[PDB]
């Protein structure tokens, strides 16, 4: 069902927090070859959830649920301010700039707790 969907997509979510959590740590440690890992990590993750997250919306759309509907449409947005905030992680950390990278790190980490009781409201939306 699309609600089991969700939680295979909660899922993923879960792993890409595990392993961001798991990359500040590395990079306050200073150990770059860690963080250049675990950053493709976060990039194959996230563009997984994307797309998890696309078909689920794509998929109440065609069920009509209305209301499941405009939460995702919400969800989603967050979910790409996310993916700008990551992506110029990512960038800040190309550039050895870590004052940006330390930046976008905390803004990513407080983008993605605000959006957390939307994501348990889609939950129970499906
Ligand atoms: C993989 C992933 C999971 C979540 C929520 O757990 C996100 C939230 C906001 C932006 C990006 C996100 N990327």
């Amino acid at each position: 069902s699309v609600k089991s969907e969700y939680a295979e997509a909660a899922a993923v979510g879960q792993e890409a927090v595990a392993v961001f959590n798991t990359m500040k740590a590395a990079f306050q440690n200073g150990d770059k070859e860690a963080v250049a890992q675990y950053l493709a990590r976060l990039a194959s993750l996230y563009t997984r959830h994307e797309e998890l997250l696309n078909r689920i919306l794509e998929k109440a759309r065609r069920e009509g649920n209305k209301e499941a509907v405009t939460l995702m449409n919400e969800f989603t947005a967050t979910f790409q301010t996310g993916k700008s905030i990551f992506n110029a992680m990512v960038a800040a950390f190309k550039n050895g700039d870590d004052d940006s990278f330390e930046s976008y790190l905390q803004a990513l980490e407080k983008v993605t707790a605000k959006g957390e009781t939307l994501a348990d409201q889609i939950a129970k939306a499906l």
